[PDB]
């Protein structure tokens, strides 16, 4: 009987699994509950901790997925299916996972813990593509990942009110971080080494606890892959949260015909609704046609953010933190299908002209006329204004740059030059098994599959250099946890990877090629997103 | 075994199955071939014969729903999955299923024949709601149901050319209907009394085969429920056809460019994409925003059809035709919810003005601006001019009568008037059970269950009179089955069911109350889509 898969943490007494990995087991604890279910009178809430209990409690598989959208515009496609839940759904499903070597380490190890991306209205800690075995294996770090509400449950605001205060999903994952600080040390891992990672929303998920008083003191590094929140997309202003919500609630019938409609009597009728009924009107309350953006995101409130993420990254003082940062090599491409006219992820989608001109109207909605002039200035090259492909190819790189790239650029150089030591990348290798098409290049999250060594899963089909590849990745995501720098301190020899400054504004490529320094992550671009584009508003 | 669970047709041996019943059993036999699989090379084909095969086919149960679009609109909500497919999606799919009496008949017996709607789109045979046994054990009826191919599959036409014709799907429902002459009476069943009856898209196919002389030898009766062959949907024109197909090419990267363009080429790059590619841009080929309108129906190309329904209804000869006909209370409320701005049914859709304007021009697609001022006017209450009730109930009206009431009633009587003897109906019961919002009424589509005797299932929640009423209608339809004449051959104490007459336009309410004879299928309004708007649409 292995000892190892039994433990106990200050609720109670656990048992957990045992997982193969080519390289030997690692021991998992999946499903552990760190709140209270947050049902009925608890929808909309902030999370309570879960109750000590009596007995064993099962951690061998993952629990459910926190109910969201579910993805149909492709049935039985591999490359959105994987993002899709993997578990049934049920509001009852704030529970997290722990992956630590075997044999259980015996000094403090350093834990990374693992936020997932979605948009904040999709995404679970069980996806196979987040599946922590093969990391823990191969750099015996302990891993930590947490399911958080999404979508309405996660982030319905009426703000000021008691019953719908907003970002109860982000207090979900604090809760998990105290979770971490207080039991993490029974599975062998050091809570004064905690290294956030994530990606996508779950990048603007780190980097809004980075803004936290209340959340920083919970870890000590920061990984942001392919987000940020300062990002268009990452927040909403209190008067558009509410009226979102507000919309919600006369969707689905809220507040009945002739009733008054404050913030009790709406929350209270929207807490009888089942939440597939809720889950079934979300998109319905975006102001405008767009892609990249989602209707219940984290709200700044003066609460959890005490202002905005922009102007408190800019008054920030980092010292002492190491942040590692950065993007794949076609962060808009994935987004053109769900939205931008002439995009088919089965074809070549070589746009017209006109779908150009209609696409940067949907890829940067609520702007000016004017200010979507200005965007196609930048981005048509005047020499060959009507080719399909370049056209195709800019439309992508607008969406990227103004969603992912330069809210990431900014992000880096004021973390930078305020305190923080930063490192910075570039991610360009495309899978050798990726589904979406070849125009789609290096898409939006398919980095994830090398960071967490899916490439060592003997039933998958990757190249022996993808599998190299994905060992160097986990080699740099592991010292930067351990050191707050990937660089190996062992090899002098392997080519190294400089901090990323708000002056010099190096990164480098990762690939199967040995790491490449280059220098400005897009900044011809981004100083229009970021410098020039907001005094244009300003002027209207 | 029980000896008539074993059956021989013409290809060779089958073993059915015993259904249970409150009222005793019945003899199934479900999934019989009656093609080959219209697979590979054969994709956009006609229809063969299947070829004889040796030992016993399993007849047990029911085979594959064809390739189709599955309504992902409510997650989970039976209003809608009761329509999605309840067996795996296969292009092998043609299949047709024959429920006889127990025992078997001795004499020959009426044989009833189903052919289900889904706007051409989609539907299978083995829908719950389709359960034949009920009907054949209540009035001892030979019933048969079979599977047709939808969507592209089925209609995708490039007219002209050999390689996709058009219309297959049509030609599938008839092989079926050439299948039940040569074997029905192997089942007890009598090849000279077959009544044809379908719902929407199929009483649509219905009166197609009414209409093509190669179907009006294959059967005696029709009974077309909730559509017509002259339905704006229900056919497409040539040249919108070609432009159709060639969308879908276009959508799935075919043909390769810049290589090919003629027919040939264009149906043979679309014969190497998987069958899911197709179904998942099948939508996006519809030429403007609309609800009632589907991308793949029925071509009129000279060949199924030597002319529109609308000409070949207007010429025929129906001596010798009994015709039962009809529709439910509300028609058109069912369609809002998919596309009619300010709907939804999970609210009471209490629409503004302006609401109700735009919708008007979702529900009546790609008409001049005059023309739409013509139907507000016609649905405008103008002492109430503003009521969303009111208005709520008009845009319904406005797509029922425009795609369903008018065209059924405009066919009704051209066919009495013609020769043809015609009943005619109205069903306005709300099932106890419907799951659909109580604004929406009585919906297109919910008679089908007490046609069916669903009620009388024990597992489900129906009350003792819709089981009552449940019967009367199986009664109904039997009787026009065996006789030509839903009235009881010879019971003159229950009230009587007179002919519709394009003179006196008489039809009879069935609900829970006895019947009661009424004059007019909704004439004033079906004078303005029928005579008055194509003049209005003649002089632009
Ligand atoms: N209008 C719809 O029915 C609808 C369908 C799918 N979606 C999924 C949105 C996916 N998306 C768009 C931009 N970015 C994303 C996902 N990022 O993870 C949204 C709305
Ligand atoms: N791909 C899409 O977003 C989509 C668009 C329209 N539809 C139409 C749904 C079905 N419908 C609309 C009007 N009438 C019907 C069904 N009739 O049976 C489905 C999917």
């Amino acid at each position: 009987e292995d000892a190892e898969l039994l433990v106990t943490v200050r609720g109670g007494r656990l048992r957990g699994i045992r997982l193969k990995t080519p390289g030997g087991p690692v021991s998992a604890f999946l499903g552990i509950p760190f709140a209270e279910p947050p049902m009925g009178p608890r929808r909309f809430l902030p999370p309570e901790p879960k109750q000590p209990w009596s007995g064993v409690v099962d951690a061998t598989t993952f629990q459910s997925v926190c109910y969201q959208y579910v993805d149909t515009l492709y049935p039985g496609f591999e490359g959105t299916e994987m993002w899709n839940p993997n578990r049934e759904l049920s509001e009852d499903c704030l529970y997290l996972n722990v992956w630590t070597p075997y044999p259980r380490p015996t000094s403090p190890t350093p834990v990374l813990v693992w936020i997932y991306g979605g948009g904040f209205y999709s995404g679970a800690s069980s996806l196979d593509v987040y599946d922590g075995r093969f990391l823990v294996q191969a750099e015996r770090t302990v891993l930590v990942s947490m399911n958080y509400r999404v979508g309405a449950f996660g982030f319905l605001a009426l703000p000021g009110s008691r019953e719908a205060p907003g970002n109860v999903g982000l207090l979900d994952q604090r809760l998990a971080l105290q979770w971490v600080q207080e039991n993490v040390a029974a599975f062998g891992g050091d809570p004064t080494s905690v290294t956030l990672f994530g990606e996508s929303a779950g990048a603007a998920s780190v980097g809004m606890h980075l803004l936290s008083p209340p959340s920083r003191g919970l870890f000590h590094r920061a990984v942001l892959q392919s987000g940020a929140p300062n990002g268009p997309w990452a927040t909403v202003g209190m008067g558009e949260a509410r009226r979102r919500a507000t919309q919600l609630a006369h969707l689905v019938g809220c507040p009945p015909g002739g009733t008054g409609g404050n913030d009790t009597e709406l929350v209270a009728c929207l807490r009888t609704r089942p939440a597939q009924v809720l889950v079934n009107h979300e998109w319905h309350v975006l102001p405008q046609e767009s892609v990249f953006r989602f209707s219940f995101v984290p709200v700044v409130d003066g609460d959890f953010l005490s202002d905005t993420p922009e102007a408190l990254i800019n008054a920030g003082d980092f010292h002492g933190l190491q942040v590692l940062v950065g993007v794949v090599k076609d962060e808009g491409s994935y987004f053109l299908v769900y939205g931008a006219p002439g995009f088919s992820k089965d074809n070549e989608s070589l746009i017209s002209r006109a779908e150009f001109l209609a696409g940067v109207r949907v890829g940067v909605p609520q702007v000016s006329d004017l200010a979507a002039e200005a965007v196609v200035l930048h981005y048509t090259d005047w020499l060959h204004p009507e080719d399909p492909a370049r056209l195709r190819e800019a439309l992508s790189d607008v969406v990227g740059d103004h969603n992912v790239v330069c809210p990431v650029a900014q992000l880096a150089g004021r973390l930078a030059a305020q305190g923080a030591r930063v490192y910075a990348y570039v991610f360009e290798h495309r899978a050798s098994t990726l589904s979406w098409p070849l125009w789609m290049g290096v898409p939006h999250g398919y980095e994830i599959e090398f960071i967490f060594g899916i490439p060592l899963d003997p039933s998958r089909n990757y190249t022996a250099e993808e599998k190299i590849f994905a060992q160097r990745l986990m080699r740099y995501w592991a010292n930067f946890a351990r050191t707050g720098d990937p660089n190996e301190p062992r090899d002098p020899k392997a080519p190294q990877w400089p901090p990323y400054t708000a002056g010099a504004q190096q990164y480098v490529s990762l690939d199967l090629r040995p790491l490449e320094v280059r220098r400005g992550l897009r900044a011809q671009a981004c100083a229009f997103w970021n410098r020039f584009l907001p005094k244009l508003l300003s002027a209207t």
